[PDB]
């Protein structure tokens, strides 16, 4: 019953209607759970983003609860700040920070990132992931689309709609969740899994940043998963174009056996990350500075 779920949700969200203090909604994007508008706080002129998820157009609508679990409990500097959540009509609305340097997908699609810039992205995702993983939270949809930048070039994780939680009582997850190309093979094999699955997907994102797209991006989703499961770790299209120090890094990420994969915390001490630049090194890549 759609109505029963709307009622369940009302019990966990902030009361009211944000359209009472917001002005001039403009669509800026779409995910798989919903769309993203920006609005203007009416009194102050600050901008915010509002994530709009229709309750009737979800694969599993119980995952919508993840938005509020994360907003309540797992806020952190390398994670998007989510301010309030409402039930509006038949939609859930999350008001959050507007990350105005946009998504990393736009950068990888049109640009050639260098290793200083790649290393800064990787560092900041791994800061986030170690902290989350230590609390047993697995993100489960790591990809360029999930990484947002501020105008001044600081990297934050987004799109926690598919995340899940592990612990002594529930030590592994079993669900088939994410975006096919970035899925870890243990996950595709339906092994029970842990946070190691985010480390694999980060690798795939490294390859995004190096090659421009993930492995097997030309096959339909179903066939490429078969491919990930069977064949060995995918190779850079452009192996010759990467320092041995970054090959050394990717090699610790794209391990098929989850037990021998690196952890977010171990990978923080890997030498490839010493090359990380500041935030400012990423600013040139953004569409508003790229051609200028
Ligand atoms: C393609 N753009 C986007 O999807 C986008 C951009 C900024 C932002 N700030 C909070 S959510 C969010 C999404």
């Amino acid at each position: 019953s759609h109505e029963q779920f709307r009622a369940a949700l009302q019990a966990v969200v902030d009361p009211g209607d944000p359209r009472s203090y917001l002005d001039n909604f403009i669509k800026i994007g779409e995910g798989s759970t919903g769309i993203v508008c920006i609005a203007t706080v009416r009194s102050s002129g600050k901008l915010v983003a509002v994530k709009k998820m229709d309750l009737r157009k979800q694969q599993r609508r119980e995952l919508l609860f993840n938005e509020v679990v994360i907003m309540r409990d797992y806020q952190h500097e390398n994670v998007v700040e989510m301010y309030n959540s409402y039930l509006v009509g038949d939609e859930l609305w999350v008001v959050m920070e507007f990350l105005e340097g946009g998504a990393l997908t736009d950068i990888v699609t049109h640009t050639r990132m260098n290793e200083e810039q790649i290393a800064a992205v990787c560092l900041a995702v791994l800061q986030a992931l170690s902290v989350l993983h230590a609390q047993g939270v697995i993100h489960r949809d790591i990809k360029s689309d999930s990484i947002l930048l501020t105008h001044d070039g600081r990297v934050k994780l987004s799109d926690f709609g598919f995340c899940a939680q592990v612990s002594k009582e529930v030590p592994r997850r079993k669900s088939l969740v994410g975006t096919p190309y970035w899925m870890a093979p243990e996950l595709i094999s339906r092994l029970p899994y842990g946070p190691e699955v985010d480390i694999w997907s980060l690798g795939i994102m490294v390859i995004e940043m190096v090659d421009g797209e993930p492995p097997y991006f030309n096959e339909p989703p179903l066939k490429a998963m078969k491919m990930i499961r069977d064949n060995l770790p995918p190779r850079l299209k452009n192996l010759h174009k990467v320092s041995p120090s970054l090959k050394g890094f990717l090699d610790r990420l794209l391990v098929r056996d989850p037990a021998q994969r690196a952890t977010a915390a171990e990978l923080l001490k890997h030498p490839f990350l010493a090359k990380a630049g500041p935030p400012a090194s990423i600013v040139p890549l953004m569409r508003q500075n790229r051609t200028r």
